[PDB]
This record gives C-alpha cells, sequence and structure tokens, in this order.
C-alpha cells in the first residue's frame, strides 16, 4: 500500500557447505548484516569472504537489501 510500514522480507539462503536457512529480515539491513545474521542463526563464524549470490550475481555487502532487486520469497546462495 501507499505509505506502508512493512519491514521484513522472507529469504531462503541455500548453502552447499552449511545449513540452509529461511530468514525474515529487515529490508534496511545490509547484505553484510544478512550474512552476519545467517551466521549467528546457523552458528558458523562470520568472515569477510562469505558472499551471497543472487541469480548468478554477487550481492554487494554494503548495499541495503531494499537497494538490491531482492523481493519477498526470493532465494540466494551462500558461498563460503
Ligand atoms: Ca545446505
Amino acid at each position: 500500500h501507499h505509505h506502508h510500514h512493512h519491514k521484513l522480507i522472507t529469504l531462503l539462503l541455500r548453502s552447499s557447505k552449511s545449513e540452509d536457512l529461511r530468514l525474515s529480515i529487515p529490508v534496511d539491513f545490509t547484505v553484510k548484516d544478512l550474512i552476519k545474521r545467517y551466521c549467528t542463526e546457523v552458528k558458523i563464524s562470520f568472515h569477510e569472504r562469505i558472499r551471497l549470490e543472487f541469480e548468478g550475481e554477487w550481492l554487494d555487502p554494503n548495499d541495503q537489501v531494499q537497494s538490491t532487486e531482492l523481493e519477498d520469497e526470493d532465494q540466494v546462495s551462500v558461498v563460503l
């Protein structure tokens, strides 16, 4: 709606080397924030070299999720 207040989108994070996770995260988080939250939820150590791929493309860690093309129920790949 006009002037809506919704903060969250749900994302599926698939990982070939770690636990897949479905997260509901604020769209004002950065991609780095999303990675940090993934890591605390699945209990792996956060590192600068972890990346998220969306449709074949690396997401910029410094972009807000809202600034990317991610939408609710999208899926991304975690590359460790
Ligand atoms: Ca997995």
